[PDB]
């Protein structure tokens, strides 16, 4: 069937599946630039771009 | 909007504003002549022409 799946698959595919989940967030956080907010609706912050 | 200027950016402005003032104004008084008037009101000064 495809509408269905093995149950004592499940661990093995969770497992897996978390592993995924690690690899493909395997980066580095960039830092781009700012700018100081023109409006009031915060106390002149500087929003990340 | 055209029309409408920017509260937060007042202080910024108006403080520009007053060195163009002075800068605008940064000169010497030349010394021009002067007329012996007789109106009847001012008798006998001399006028700077």
């Amino acid at each position: 069937s495809v509408r269905g799946a093995n149950p004592l698959m499940f661990r093995a595919n969770v497992l897996h599946m978390l592993l995924e989940f690690v690899l493909d967030n395997l980066y580095l956080n960039r830092h781009t630039g700012f700018s100081q907010d023109h409006t009031p609706f915060t106390e002149g912050a500087n929003l990340r771009s």
